[PDB]
């Protein structure tokens, strides 16, 4: 047998106004069935109709959702990112200096917003952002969110600055 | 003064293909460790060849390791390549033929180093085409070398297996 890989949507994406501080769009959880029952092995972002998720999550397998068999689309081994439908549409950008919210869905648990200052790393062409925080496997692929909700991020990897 | 991670690595074992495996500061594999508040934690895996320590850049954010010998300072970085080297030059130049099966020398998180031969899927990039290892290991096993046969690294796991042509 192939792995048997499908989505579940948890939620709408949406900016908490008082977090914690350290189908349709929204974030789904990614999960995989065995005989046993069901893992979650990640998390990912339907926007304007392509699922966005890692591609350590998938490694480019088809996934079962309620609108049917997705896809893979595009993908990238080395940024860690696959797009399902359609090409990858989470364009934007962190501004390198607002406070963001990671959108955490871990396994088995609720989806909720915590708001953090990411790490930021010097590059040669610039600097990079960091969420690191201390989320059970299966967790990568979280949005990390601007304040006007927009996806700057996926959970796992670096957050990418535009200044 | 600015965001600072401590790190460090800690050898793991010698790099070598093994002849029966299952079919689905000297050099050696080592893995990438970091000290938070929680706890040291595995980040990630990487290989010291030729006196030179190489992993995924996002392991270490490319920032200064300890090691036995010392301080290692990163010498080589590429966000985009997703690879850094500490100590000297880029040294891992083996490539794949696209159709021989390899061995992952999977490093996970508290568990035992191990060879697991497979065979790579193959796939576009806007780059060429690239393999990938089609197993699935928790974060942290990131970087953990790909070997062919004569147990030479032709990829570090969750950023490819590098392809001789295009
Ligand atoms: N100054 C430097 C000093 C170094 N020590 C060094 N090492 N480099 C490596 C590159 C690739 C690989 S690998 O694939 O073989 N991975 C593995 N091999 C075994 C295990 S993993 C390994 C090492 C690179 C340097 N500069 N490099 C550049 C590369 C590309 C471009 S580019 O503009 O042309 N963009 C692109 N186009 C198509 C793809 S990238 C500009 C600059
Ligand atoms: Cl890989």
């Amino acid at each position: 047998s192939s792995v048997d890989m499908y989505i579940e949507r948890a939620g709408d994406i949406t900016w908490e106004k008082d977090a914690e501080v350290t189908t349709t769009d929204g974030v789904y959880r990614v999960m995989t069935r065995r005989t046993s029952g069901s893992t979650q092995v990640g998390v990912g972002v339907m926007q304007e109709g392509v699922f966005h998720t890692m591609w350590h999550v998938t490694k480019g397998s088809a996934l079962r959702s309620g609108e049917g068999r997705l896809d893979p689309y595009w993908g990238d081994v080395k940024q860690d990112l696959v797009s399902y439908s359609g090409p990858w549409k989470l364009d934007a950008c962190w501004d390198g200096h607002s406070e963001v919210q990671l959108l955490a869905v871990p396994p088995g648990e609720r989806a909720r917003n915590i708001q953090t200052l990411p790490g930021i790393f010097k590059t040669k062409d610039g600097d990079i952002g960091a969420v690191a925080l201390d989320y059970p496997a299966g967790t990568s692929g979280s949005p990390i969110l601007d304040k006007s909700g927009r996806v700057i991020g996926l959970y796992g990897n670096g957050v990418v600055i535009c200044n």
